[PDB]
């Protein structure tokens, strides 16, 4: 059949690393992407095509409701177990891990179009910025 | 406002090293999470919240109409010029990028549920195989 469409994700991917080298590609920049899983989003409408390739690493996924407390596994992440509970302290969303790690949480806020996002554990800080798409 | 739904693309990110270091997150893990970009996908309803967060790295999107050649700027990969031709072989999608590069091109066809890509540049042939999700 001729109907791409769809989204696809990737199984399977031999000699990415020989076609990389053959494109001249930095040997940094080969290794990162020689391990990372694909996904193709194709929108085809008769002969004209829209591709599109996303290559990730690492997906996580969290939900909640404000207010109540839950358990939250971070797997995939350093894999331990939080009690964390989601606030409102004004327009910021703030939220705290308590487990075995110390002052762990994070705080999400939003201005214009701008999602400011600071991640914090023991004594460190880490502080993104998310223009909206 | 409270309102924080949309998607979100990532536009800073300082002390990411860090605050992973302070989780203990694995050395292999940290050396790949901090040269990748993320983003950010909100469902919110209410207090309700759907959170999805993914470590990228370098996106690569193409549009063709399939028998009209077209000017490839190969960004995001090895940011050279070719002039790609798209055309059909049966049911397979051939392309052919003249360039600099010899034997340059991929095929893409479908067979059942699964996506079948054959990336080629000179010597060397990546072969990737994707399912529909």
């Amino acid at each position: 059949t001729r109907d791409q469409n769809g989204t696809w994700e990737m199984e399977s991917n031999e000699n990415f690393e020989g076609y990389m080298k053959a494109l001249d590609i930095d040997f940094h920049t080969r290794k990162i992407a020689v391990r990372l899983t694909q996904t193709k989003v194709i929108d085809q409408d008769g002969d004209n095509f829209k591709d599109k390739t996303t290559s990730t690493f690492r997906n996580y996924d969290v939900d909640f409701t404000v207010g109540v407390e839950f358990d939250e596994y971070t797997k995939s992440l350093d894999n331990r177990h939080v009690k964390a509970l989601v606030t409102w302290e004004g327009d910021v969303l703030v939220c705290v891990q308590k487990g075995e790690k110390e002052n762990r949480g994070w705080k999400k806020w939003i201005e214009g179009d701008k999602l400011y996002l600071e991640l914090t554990c023991g004594d460190q800080v880490c502080r993104q910025v998310f223009k909206k798409k």
